């Protein structure tokens, strides 16, 4: 009866309901390896049939832009997520895991040998934060990666892909949004570049385009999605044409034709060409709720809808969207802390 709770046919998966937990970065992957935690925390969010996104994966050593977020490039943490991928596989779940590289979004710090942040272009991320009493700013500034870099860069979310199918992953989702890697290839402010991968929405979109080519091949289309957020501008994200990049995305993909096109809403023409326009399967999140999301999905609106904070803090959203019950609040103070289960796994079901 309830629309969110309507099944759904996506490439081969059969989905019990439309209601998708949402690729949460959650910082608790000590060292870049999956922890124990994982294990309880996204088998408690699995459903008979339910859709499940990892928060963000590093696919190598230079990926991260932060702390304690897994990677998926050792065989050691493979062995740590294995374990994780079958608990979610055991409760009937189809898990898919995110994969980024935040690009320009990261430190010194984080990188080996103390290097310089990589990005496609060598544009400063959020000059005015210093540290103390220094000049250093937060986020070192980024080394315009060499063209002959690039190509290599493509081949390393196609391996991560290749590992996911390794780890028993049902595949994997590019990570194109928010102000990470990808995206600063695409976006104008930032990719500024005068070679073959800068310089027109040509050049810019050929970053992307290559690993929806080569993570497809690798994997299979039918299995490979992608996160976009064209009217965003988180850490200084933003496209001079925005609204334009939707609809060109949602029809580029097709070309490519792949699973799924997973776009974030803007700060509300935005969405709605672009489930019209891209084929195959379209994911919404971002401001979703009970009708939010009922509304997307009965009207036509969208295919599945993912939910964010709201699935954070009850591993029991699907069925609450089907037995018709509040919600508990999240704890914006855990999120990012590093507990194995307070503000983690602690969130309550029903009953
Ligand atoms: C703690 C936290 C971690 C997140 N990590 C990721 C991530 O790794 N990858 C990603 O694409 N989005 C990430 N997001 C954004 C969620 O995917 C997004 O918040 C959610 O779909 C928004 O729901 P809300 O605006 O609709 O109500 C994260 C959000 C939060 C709060």
């Amino acid at each position: 009866s309830v629309p969110l709770l309507t099944p759904y046919k996506m490439g081969r998966f059969n989905l019990s309901h439309r209601v998708v937990l949402a690729p949460l970065t959650r910082q608790r992957s000590y060292g870049n390896v999956p922890q124990p935690h994982a294990a309880i925390y996204y088998s408690q969010r699995t459903t008979p049939g339910g859709f499940l996104i990892t928060e963000a994966t590093g696919v190598s050593d230079t990926a991260q832009g932060y702390q304690d977020t897994p990677g998926i490039w050792t065989k050691e943490h493979v062995e740590a997520w294995k374990p994780i991928v079958d608990a979610v596989h055991a409760k009937g779940g189809i898990f898919f895991c995110q994969i980024w590289h935040v690009g320009r979004v990261s430190n010194s710090g984080f990188q080996p040998n103390g290097k310089a942040p990589i990005s496609c272009s060598d544009k400063p991320l959020m000059p005015q934060i210093r540290s103390n009493g220094i000049d250093e700013a937060l986020f070192t500034p980024p080394r315009r990666l060499g063209i002959e870099e690039i190509p290599g860069i493509v081949n390393d979310f196609r391996l991560a892909a290749r590992n996911a199918m390794e780890a028993g992953f049902d595949g994997v989702e590019i990570h194109g949004a928010n102000g990470y890697l990808i995206d600063q290839f695409m976006k104008d402010t930032v990719n500024d570049r005068t070679d073959e991968y800068g310089g027109s929405l040509q050049n810019r979109c050929k970053f992307p385009l290559e690993i929806v080519d080569a993570v497809a091949k690798e994997i299979g289309p039918d299995r490979v999605g992608i996160r976009l957020s064209p009217f965003a501008d988180y850490m200084e994200s933003g496209d001079t044409n925005p609204g334009a990049l939707g609809l060109y995305m949602a029809e580029s993909l097709n070309k490519y034709g792949i699973l799924y096109c997973h776009v974030i809403e803007a700060r509300m023409h935005t969405l709605m060409p672009m489930r019209k326009a891209f084929k195959g399967t379209f994911i919404s999140a971002g401001g979703f709720t009970r009708e939010d999301g009922n509304e997307a999905v009965s009207k036509g609106r969208t295919d599945l809808v993912a939910y964010g904070r709201w699935f954070l803090a009850n591993p029991d959203l699907p069925k609450r969207f089907q037995v018709d019950a509040p919600l508990n609040k999240y704890d914006r103070p855990t999120f990012y802390t590093s507990d194995p289960v307070v503000g983690y796994t602690d969130y309550p079901f029903l009953e």
